[PDB]
């Protein structure tokens, strides 16, 4: 079929940069344990949908086991914008903003997610001050981190921006994003991005693979990021 | 000697996360109830309320007067925002354990209320409605800025300028230096100056000394695309 619009990809990608991670998790795993019988335990076969784009955020999802792919568009030509690992959290900030989810989460491997519905979420915050307080820290961290990344791109040459984006996205020196998605995140023309990546590759800074990019010279790439 | 473009840009976008009105974490009734908790600070014009690069050690609520937010040496200051009664600042850097990134100076006689770190934690620990409202407030304030930044991506500069003027306008008025407008867009003053003069020739805006008035909102929205 057809790929989603540049606008849809850009919006999904940057909003997906506010997901909760290890260092920014709103609940400790021990808090999660204590919520047993309140959290709903959901199992997912590979390929199964956890939540749908454009549907109201009606609770908080915690990844417990497996990997969850975040993507926008039709399955065949969807744009992957992120991957959630065990401990990661999504749904809470859009709930706080009374917004729908703007991408779809699907199990990439056999997965278990824990669901805190809206009512349970409100009750938790109304009754547990320490949990409310850590949630506030988490939200501040996650949204500010995204903002600061957008701010930092401004006023810099595009190759510096691409270099910086790769460095920021890399996990174990790997960026698992399509070139099209990188272009969308930077508001850049796709041929412009291709040429930069090709130059970085020629200069032995990166390797461009099958919708993944490998960093081969971190210090050299840091220099391009200025 | 002046602040750098990156300094101005950073301070300006951070200043766009100030809590105001519906987005403020404390409403007027909360502030009244916190009378014997909040420290009342009085200022004369030119007084420094808080300094760039200093540790955020509490939350500021403006009660009376106007507070100019700016970066750079005093003589070469770039103004990035004005706080008005009801505005709340300092809470996000406090939550992040980060420094203030701009200096607040009183423009007028001013009264600010200060909720120090210890009082802030005690409030959050004992007031569930204010704790829950703070959560939504931080999310809303920063996301609103995030959305403005996202919406600039890949757009032509004249549309960005038109959109920024529309977003900044209070009662059709924008009080920022052209160099600051340019820094917020990641651009240089001559580029912005050329665009504003063309907008002014088409009777969309009127341009003064660090002040722009919108005179044709429909026309300017058209340019914002
Ligand atoms: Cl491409």
């Amino acid at each position: 079929g057809q790929p989603p619009s540049e606008a849809q990809v850009r919006q999904a990608a940057w909003i997906a940069r506010c997901v909760g991670r290890g260092g920014s998790a709103p609940l400790h795993r021990d808090d999660v344990s204590a919520l047993a019988e309140t959290l709903q335990v959901k199992e997912f076969a590979p390929g199964a949908v956890v939540f749908h784009a454009d549907q109201t955020a009606d609770g908080v999802w915690i990844v417990r086991h497996g990997l969850i792919e975040l993507a926008v568009g039709s399955r065949r030509r969807r744009a992957v914008v992120n991957i959630l690992h065990p401990g990661d959290v999504d749904g809470d900030i859009p709930l706080l903003l009374e917004m729908p989810m703007v991408y779809t989460g699907r199990a990439l491997t056999q997965a278990t997610c824990l669901f805190l519905d809206r009512q349970a979420f409100e009750r938790l915050l109304a009754t547990h001050p320490a949990i409310a307080r850590r949630w506030l820290s988490s939200v501040a961290q996650r949204v500010s981190t995204a903002q600061i990344r957008l701010m930092g791109m401004l006023g810099r040459p595009l190759p510096a921006q691409v270099a910086q984006l790769l460095l920021d996205e890399a996990i174990d020196a790997r960026i698992e994003l399509a070139q099209r998605t990188l272009a969308a995140m930077l508001g850049a023309q796709r041929p412009s991005i291709n040429k930069i990546l090709k130059e970085f590759e020629r200069d032995r800074l990166i390797t461009v693979g099958y919708a993944v990019i490998e960093i081969t010279d971190q210090h050299g790439l840091r220099a391009r990021a200025q």
